[PDB]
C-alpha cells in the first residue's frame, strides 16, 4: 500500500488521461449503489495468481501448449517467470475499487508503461469464482491464437488477454480484486496490471525456439 504515497498526478501516459491513482487517492471501494462484499487479495491468493501466470508461461515456453488455431504454440527461448509487484497491485486495486468493468485510461508507473487484463463473472448465486479460475479464462484464449502469424496478425479481441500473459518482455504483475452485488448479480472482478506492458503492435509475443 506504500505506493499510495507516490504522486501519480505527475505520471503521463502515452495516450494521455489522468492517472488512476491521481483520480482516486483512496484505497477504499467507491462503487455507487453496488454492495461491496469484500476487496483485495490474501497473501495466498496473490501467490496462487503469480504461480498460475508462471506455470502457464512455462507450459507455453516448453512447447507444451497444444491448443491454438492451429496449435501447438511454439516453445520460447526467453520466457522468464513473473514476480509480484506491489505498486502494480495497488494501481490495479484502485481501479478494481471503482467496479467499472473495462480498462482504466492511464495506469503507467514511474518505471514503465503498464499493460492490463481484466476478468469478471456474475452469478445469481452467492458464490464467487477463485481468482485462478478467472486467470484461466485469459489462458483459454490461446485456442484462438494462430502462431503461424505474428502478434499483430492475430485477433486482439479474442486473444488480447492471452498475449499479455505470455509476453516475454513483461516481467512483473500485480492484481486487484473486488466482489460486489449489483442488481442481484454476485460478481467477482479481477484486475491485473503488467510491467512493462505487452501487446505492442509491431512486436512478437516471445522469441521462438
Ligand atoms: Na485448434
Amino acid at each position: 500500500a506504500e505506493a499510495e504515497f507516490n504522486n501519480y498526478c505527475k505520471i503521463k501516459c502515452l495516450k494521455g488521461g489522468v492517472h488512476t491513482a491521481c483520480k482516486y487517492g483512496s484505497l477504499k471501494p467507491n462503487c455507487g449503489n453496488k454492495v461491496v462484499v469484500s476487496y483485495g487479495l490474501t497473501k495466498q491468493e496473490k501467490q496462487d495468481i503469480l504461480k498460475e501466470h508462471n506455470d502457464f508461461r512455462q507450459k507455453i515456453a516448453r512447447g507444451l501448449e497444444t491448443r491454438g488455431n492451429p496449435g501447438p504454440q511454439p516453445p520460447a527461448k526467453n520466457m522468464k517467470n513473473l514476480v509480484w509487484n506491489d505498486e502494480l497491485a495497488y494501481v490495479a486495486q484502485v481501479w478494481a475499487n471503482q467496479c467499472q468493468y473495462g480498462h482504466d485510461t492511464c495506469r503507467d508507473v514511474a518505471k514503465y508503461q503498464v499493460g492490463q487484463n481484466v476478468a469478471l463473472t456474475g452469478s445469481t448465486a452467492a458464490k464467487y469464482d477463485d481468482p485462478v479460475k478467472l486467470v484461466k479464462m485469459w489462458e483459454d484464449e490461446v485456442k484462438d491464437y494462430n502462431p503461424k502469424k505474428k502478434f499483430s496478425g492475430n485477433d486482439f479481441l479474442k486473444t488480447g488477454h492471452y498475449t499479455q500473459m505470455v509476453w516475454a518482455n513483461t516481467k512483473e504483475v500485480g492484481c486487484g480484486s473486488i466482489k460486489y452485488i449489483q442488481e442481484k448479480w454476485h460478481k467477482h472482478y479481477l484486475v491485473c496490471n503488467y510491467g512493462p506492458s505487452g501487446n505492442f503492435k509491431n512486436e512478437e509475443l516471445y522469441q521462438t525456439k
